[PDB]
């Protein structure tokens, strides 16, 4: 299976379908789709684990990618059996997800903690516990808890999309550190990111 805190599973959270592909709740998908293209990892149909997955070499490490196709609030119905099947401990998992509590263009690597009301993480933490790594992609907050659904299922204005895209591109450049188990250095260099 996995080996220490060498990241060997990278999960991107989001919703299936073209109507959700450009929404803020798919920030995790954006990051994983771009990572898969950067490293030539095929993301193929994975009906067994209710998602799209791939396996390939990142900087000399055997790494798996997963996009749940369960819809966001059932994400755990893909991530939990996939990670158990391949014997990947949470400490070797990175989950990329949209973060309401951070600005567009802010990105952070966090180890552990709660779901912060994220309905994808809410479906994962009760099964594998909190001790996986998260790539928190800032998307900002709409003000109301009543407005959160419409914000996360919205398509961000170009300025915010540009800020997110820059942050995601920065994070792609730091995955080499994560697959090598250099979580502290990755966390310092990801968290330091500034758009301008």
């Amino acid at each position: 299976g996995s080996h220490m805190s060498n990241i060997s599973l990278i999960v991107g959270l989001g919703n299936p379908g073209s109507e959700y592909a450009q929404t803020r709740h798919n920030a995790g998908f954006w990051f994983v789709e771009q990572l898969a293209d950067k490293y030539g990892i095929t993301l193929k149909n994975d009906p067994k684990f209710h998602g799209i997955s791939g396996r390939g070499n990142i900087e000399g490490h055997d790494v798996r990618l997963l996009l749940p196709m369960t819809y966001m609030n059932r994400s755990g119905q893909s991530v939990v059996p996939f990670s158990k099947f391949y014997q990947i401990a949470p400490e070797a998992i990175l989950i990329a997800h949209d973060e309401l509590d951070m600005n567009p263009g802010v990105i952070r690597l966090k180890t552990g903690g709660g779901h912060g009301g994220h309905n994808g993480l809410r479906d994962i933490v009760p099964h594998i516990g909190p001790n996986f790594h998260r790539l928190r992609i800032g998307i900002g907050h709409p003000g109301s808890k009543e407005r959160v659904s419409g914000h996360v299922l919205g398509k961000a204005p170009s300025n915010e999309q540009s800020l997110m895209d820059g942050a995601i591109d920065h994070a792609l450049s730091k995955v080499k550190l994560l697959v090598q188990g250099q979580v502290p250095q990755a966390m310092n260099q990801i968290n330091a990111y500034k758009p301008a």
